[PDB]
DNA sequence: CCTGACTCG
DNA sequence: GCGAGTCAGG
């Protein structure tokens, strides 16, 4: 067992100005959830508090809070806002495990201190899952349990800091953990605890008019099959589809690619998509949503892992909204339920305009790619001109449409197969089109020859400011694995890079907005673009100010741009 | 718990 | 084709 003093009350001991500090919040979702036991590991030794009898000392509060007093943790977020709902600010959180661990190699997968540890051959502590179990058998051990394992995470933490961050100071990516993740951990931390608000009251009006379409559309379902059956089976409908109707074949794949080739054959197959996306909204925007929404603030706090994607991004849950519909009209209306928290407030959103290519044109230098957006020219217009090689005139409504396809491909690690299938036409086509791509945009070739051969050869790419992904699938010698791996080389220091970039937008605008005493603050952020909320008396400054700071956030040999736009609802910052 | 469907940048 | 999360079904 481990050493440590199962303390009764809080001691000056406690109170170093260095210690690895555990706040255990058990529960998934930490919003207003309950801290079930503290742990502090420094220069005087381990010691176990519990919640109740520490969150009310005034000087452990005090110490919380002070920023002088530096603490070492493991997913510090997590701590901040379950101690946000108590009214209690804890600071000074000099160096976060999870987030260290997570730009050491994002593909790892560290979840909880026992995987971090592993890393670095330290195995004196347990994976979480083992002490709390998981599902519904997940549970708070007794005290005994409870208190040895909290310590091993603060013994571990103590111990493992300075192995971190060397490592971290070899990959150069010291300054990637102090001055872009944890500052934006904090502020991550604000954004999930203001939360946002929605007008429940209209979100169900919604869901009835949603509810009578679908039951229209659904009833046409049945006569056009002349039968009944559950549309939401991809195995019942296989068999009205393949079957009953005969309907061609190209169990069975109903996926909404096979249908949408489907439908000139049979009139079934357009209602059996509108169902489909009616049906989406109805189940998941709905009534997925009401479900998260706090019946007494009206508000829905998402949570935002930042130590899982593989590029750098975020990604959100309970519930994600990054996700929330948008591209169909009859699906863009869910925005207009998400509304300002307070009176005569309004939303204001800003987003960069093609940062992805924008950042491929730096990185890659590629001389034509760079002119057109210092022309700030229509990037898909212009590419058809390249690649079909015509005038601005010339281009037709879906020579456009083809070489904005070719651009995404280009972005995400251009393939014959993977081209072709997204138009829709042979491999030997899609390789012209590709290869055409090139002749325009030579630059941008050697970058994708370049980054493949320096991912085999470091064994790893990174990013503007130094994430790394680690490539070992880049030597296989199955080609299917392999090319994974290449398109990876080509698309992560872009998509990564695009990450970094409004990262540090997201720190620059905050560290602004205080500075002017603005009321305005950040409530998402969805890849490239960034939410507020503030009175109406600040949307003329923020009009200035916002697009401003992102434009600013680093500086590249293409220009940044940023569209704005603000309205009574999420859905009228268009 | 795992597909196969949908949603987003 | 790159990166994500949620839900009804089986
Ligand atoms: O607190 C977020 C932080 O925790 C991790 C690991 O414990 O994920 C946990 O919390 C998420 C938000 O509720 C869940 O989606 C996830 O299933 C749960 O393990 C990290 O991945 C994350 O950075
Ligand atoms: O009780 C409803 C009953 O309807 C079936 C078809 O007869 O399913 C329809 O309605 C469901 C919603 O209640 C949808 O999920 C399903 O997609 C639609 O076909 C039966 O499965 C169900 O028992």
């Amino acid at each position: 067992k481990m050493a440590f003093t199962l303390a009764d009350r809080v001691t000056e001991e406690m109170l170093a100005d260095k210690a690895a500090l555990v706040v255990e919040v058990v529960e998934e979702n930490y919003h207003d959830a309950p801290i079930v036991g503290i742990a502090v590991v420094n220069e005087h030794g381990r010691f176990f508090l519990r919640p109740e009898t520490a969150l009310a000392d005034p000087q452990f509060v005090a110490w919380l809070g002070d920023e002088t007093k530096k603490k070492s943790m493991f997913d510090s977020k997590r701590a901040a806002v379950a101690l946000k709902w108590k009214g209690i600010e804890l600071c000074g959180v000099s160096f976060d495990l999870l987030l260290a661990a997570y730009l050491l190699d994002p593909a790892q997968g560290v979840d909880d201190v026992a995987a971090a540890a592993k890393m670095k051959q330290y195995e004196a502590v347990r994976p979480d899952e083992a002490v709390y179990g998981k599902g519904a058998k997940r549970a708070v051990p007794d005290e005994p349990v409870l208190a040895e394992h909290l310590v091993r995470k603060a013994a571990a933490i103590w111990e493992l800091e300075r192995p971190f961050l060397d490592e971290l100071r070899r990959n150069e990516q010291d300054r990637l953990l102090v001055e872009l993740e944890q500052p934006l951990s904090s502020i991550l931390a604000e954004m999930e605890f203001a939360g946002v608000k929605v007008d429940t009251k209209r979100l169900e009006q919604m869901g009835k008019e949603l509810a009578e379409q679908l039951g229209t559309v659904e009833q046409r379902i049945y006569e056009l099959a002349g039968q009944e059956f559950n549309i939401n089976s991809p195995k019942q409908l296989g068999v009205i589809l393949f079957e009953k109707l005969q309907l061609p074949v190209l169990g069975y794949s109903t996926s909404a690619d096979v249908l949408e080739k489907l439908a000139p054959y049979h009139e079934i197959v357009e209602n059996i998509l509108h169902y489909r996306q009616l049906g989406k909204l109805q189940s998941t925007y709905i009534e997925g949503l009401l479900k998260v929404v706090r019946p007494d603030t009206k508000k829905v706090h998402t949570i935002f892992n930042q130590a899982l994607t593989q590029t750098g991004r975020l990604s959100s849950t309970e519930p994600n909204l990054q996700n929330i519909p948008i591209r169909l009209e009859e699906g863009r209306k869910i925005r207009q339920a998400f509304v300002p928290s307070e009176s005569d407030w309004l939303i204001f959103a800003a987003d960069y305009s093609q940062i992805e290519l924008r950042v491929l044109a730096h990185i890659a230098e590629d001389d034509n790619l760079m002119e057109a957006f210092r022309r700030d020219l229509d990037i898909h217009t212009k590419t058809a001109m390249d690649i079909f090689q015509v005038s601005e005139d010339e281009v037709t409504p879906n020579m456009r449409r083809q070489a904005k396809a070719v651009n995404f491909g280009i972005v995400y690690g251009i393939s014959d197969y993977g081209l072709a299938q997204n138009l829709n036409i042979s491999r030997k086509e899609a390789a012209e089109f590709i290869e055409r791509y090139f002749e325009s945009f030579p630059g941008v070739k050697r970058y994708m020859e370049n980054i493949v051969q320096e991912a085999k050869q470091k064994g790893y790419v990174t990013t503007l400011l130094h994430r790394r992904r680690y490539l070992p699938d880049i030597t296989s010698r199955n080609f299917n694995v392999r090319s994974f791996a290449e398109r990876m080389a080509m698309n992560t220091p872009i998509q990564g890079s695009a990450a970094d970039i409004i990262k540090k937008a997201m720190i620059d605008l905050n560290a602004r907005l205080k500075e002017e005493r603005l009321q305005a603050h950040l409530l998402l952020q969805v890849h490239d673009e960034l939410i507020l909320e503030a009175p109406k008396e600040e949307m003329e400054r923020l009009c200035r100010l916002v697009p401003e700071v992102m434009e600013q956030a680093v500086t590249l040999r293409v220009p940044l741009k940023v569209d704005y736009h603000y309205g009574s609802t999420w859905y009228d910052a268009k």
